RNA sequence: GGUU
């Protein structure tokens, strides 16, 4: 009645090989509910994705489902803003289908809360069905039966859909766990865990065996096949109360006029070795998982903070790479190998900033920093000569306290020029690592690529700069999106180059791990850096990627064995891991940064807060959508409730209300 | 996108 019925797998697997159906995964929009799409290549059809807008449409069907769809007729389809369909993409239409059947998954339990309209439609005995909320808004409302309604009101849970059935506007379904109370900090640190799909446990008897047993130190053996580097000062410089320090470096004078530098990385693969438990646990994670209040380690604490970490006045194993610049800043050497060293500071960034400042510092350390701090000036205005992207994120800092229940304080991360002098070096170290890997393994290096925008993707966004400003957003390269982000300039309002420049973070195709032979040469360029190979090898420690890296390039180097890295299928399902594993742990740490910021409104609870400056970032049919910079927060407004709708990339003055609810407005401009 |  509200739905048309599903098809069998009797028609539904022989129509999708037919070419009557096409098959894809299901993509909801993460603003729209009832909006997908499904992404794929099909056999007669020049398109690479079929739109799916609507309940109807959808026919039930739940975000990461394998769906099975029949496609609109070209009369149907969605125009730019009976017919061949190769008439209508030419007319830049895009294709639109109808969910027909789904195919079986172990869909996950979604966690969330009961729709508080049920909990204020209400005011208990029995049994009674109600509507409870995911988390995720790609997914609908499901309808739940609980006889215990009070004790579950204050509570976050997980919830399993069981069915959908023909006649009803939400799916039916019940809750399988009570993992805490909404609001509780741990509560809903697991919620984000758990809706990310990040494995959290702690680790396995089998992975400490791993570890070494007894008191570490470093043997004569091992430094009998390494470049003993500890006369050398060497210092690291990283964030406040970073205790995991992946990289070090050095910088001295050598042959008269040129200078030496190392990049020394924390030897990992010594300590983590192929097969063991270990290793299969770092290879699932793939990736240390950073939230406000806590951390998932890919690997044990004793590596990540003690024996691979670069601490400081203790002698430590690295792979290190060292070149030799001469008066050009022009390499004449390069050096691939393994070292000992021991750090004489574990520097904070700021620190770093002031001793290079300093005139009456005339240390080793204070001189070493100088000389990167000029080596990586001129690798930065050589990358924006070759055309690299300098975009913007906001990330902030969260003052917890033991004795209050919200952060005290919320400000931006402090950045001084130290911080461009490390992003140099390791950007310079990981390229250096990327071409000397590929020249020896060319069919199954671990690379990092990334590919350039869209088709139409900087539209909608150049629609509104040149109505405000005059000036458009070039993607033909990477040097001309640079040149044209430089001259996105607003005279009466200086934070719109920041805008601008964080707005297109958005529009780029997120960059993706593979291996050397999935594609051409040419496909290895990485779009947002300019570069044409480019992989990742600074951070063992924090990313399994790297560890891959250390040991292809030790292979590579002859210093260690070549693995089967070799079989076709493992190399690329390797990448593929890295790839999701690295996507889900972003959205864990964005997930816990909204989260924070939350809590850190709950102060001003009932009370009023000052209102600031925000942006017209977003305009759907419904709503607005405004981007407050002071507090890195996105509210969505109802056009309905507007004197007037505002154009995009308007400078408005935002009313923030905290009623545990927040409430967005436009100063001016609201009905009353 | 990118660095820690
Ligand atoms: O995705 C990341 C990577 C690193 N860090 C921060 O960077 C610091 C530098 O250490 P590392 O984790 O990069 O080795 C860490 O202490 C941590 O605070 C993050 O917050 N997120
Ligand atoms: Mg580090
Ligand atoms: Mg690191």
């Amino acid at each position: 009645a509200l739905f048309s019925p599903h098809l069998a797998e009797s028609a539904l697997d022989l129509g999708v090989q037919n070419g009557t159906y096409l098959r894809g995964k299901l993509r909801v929009s993460e603003t729209n509910c009832f909006f997908g799409e499904i992404r794929g290549q099909w056999k007669g059809h020049n398109f690479e994705r079929v739109l799916l807008p609507g309940r109807t449409n959808l026919n039930r069907a739940i975000h990461g489902d394998i769906v099975t769809v029949e496609l609109l007729p070209v009369a149907s389809w969605r125009p730019l803003r009976e017919e061949s369909e190769g008439a209508a993409l030419a007319r830049g239409y895009t294709p639109v289908g109808r969910v027909v059947g789904i195919t079986t998954m172990n869909r996950r339990p979604f966690c969330g809360s009961i729709d508080v309209e049920e909990l204020n439609k209400l005011a208990l005995t029995g049994t009674v069905s109600v509507l409870f909320q995911p988390k995720d808004n790609r997914i609908p409302r499901i309808r739940i039966t609980t006889a215990h309604l009070g004790d579950l009101k204050d509570k976050r849970l997980s919830v399993i859909i069981d069915d959908w059935g023909e006649h009803s506007s939400f799916p039916v379904g019940h809750y399988v766990e009570v993992l805490g109370t909404i609001g509780d900090k741990d509560t809903e640190a697991k919620v984000i865990l758990l809706e990310n799909d990040i494995p959290h446990y702690d680790f396995s008897e089998a992975v400490y065996d791993c570890l070494p047993k007894g008191e570490w130190n470093v043997t004569e053996e091992e430094l009998g096949n390494r470049l003993d580097l500890r006369d050398l000062c060497v210092v690291s410089v990283d964030p406040l109360g970073c205790r995991d320090i992946d990289d070090a470096l050095h910088c001295r004078r050598v042959n008269g006029n040129h200078l030496e530098v190392g990049v020394h990385i924390a030897d990992v693969t010594h300590f983590l070795k192929e097969g063991t438990a270990m290793d299969e646990e770092a290879a699932k994670r793939s990736t240390s998982v950073y939230l406000v209040d806590r951390r998932i380690n890919m690997l044990p604490q004793l590596l990540t903070e003690n024996l691979c970490s670069i601490v400081a006045d203790e002698d430590r194993y690295a792979f290190s790479i060292m070149w030799e610049f001469d008066e050009n800043y022009s390499v004449v050497r390069e050096f691939f190998g393994k070292t000992v060293i021991r750090s004489r500071a574990a520097l904070y960034y700021g620190d770093a900033q002031r001793m290079i400042d300093d005139p009456e510092d005339e240390s080793e350390a204070a001189v070493s920093l100088r000389y990167l701090m000029q080596l990586s000036r001129h690798f930065r205005k050589r990358r924006e000569k070759d055309g690299a992207l300098f975009l913007c994120s906001q990330e902030f800092k969260f003052k917890v306290d033991n004795d209050h229940v919200n952060p005290t304080d919320m400000q931006a991360y402090q950045t001084f020029d130290s911080n461009s002098m490390i992003e140099e070096w390791m950007l310079f170290a990981n390229a250096a690592a990327a071409r000397r890997v590929y020249a020896s393994f060319p069919r199954w290096t671990l690379l990092r690529r990334h590919q350039a925008p869209a088709e139409n993707a900087f539209d909608t966004l150049n629609e509104a700069i040149r109505r405000k400003i005059g000036v458009k957003l070039d993607d033909t390269t990477s040097l001309a999106l640079n040149e044209s982000l430089e001259k996105c300039v607003d005279p009466s309002d200086p934070y719109f180059n920041r805008l601008i420049r964080t707005l297109v973070t958005r529009c780029l195709r997120q960059a993706q791990y593979f291996s050397s032979s999935e594609v051409s040469k040419d496909e290895f360029h990485h779009f947002g850096l300019a570069m044409p190979i480019y992989t990742h090898f600074t951070s063992p420690i924090r990313r399994y990627a790297d560890v891959i890296v250390h040991r292809q390039l030790a292979a590579a180097l002859g210093i260690m064995d070549v693995s089967e890295h070799m079989v076709s299928v493992k190399m690329e399902a390797l990448a593929s891991n890295l790839n999701y594993r690295h996507e889900q742990a972003q959205k864990a740490g964005r997930d816990s940064q909204n989260l924070f910021t939350g809590f850190y409104l709950r102060n001003f609870a009932n009370q009023e807060i000052p209102s600031e400056d925000g942006y017209v970032v977003k305009l759907s049919e419904t709503h607005v959508f405004v981007l407050v910079p002071k507090y890195g927060q996105e509210g969505k407004i109802a056009k309905e409730t507007l004197v007037r709708v505002p154009n995009l990339l308007d400078k408005v003055k935002v009313g923030i209300e905290v009623r545990a609810s927040l409430v967005f407005s436009i100063i001016g401009l609201m009905k009353g």
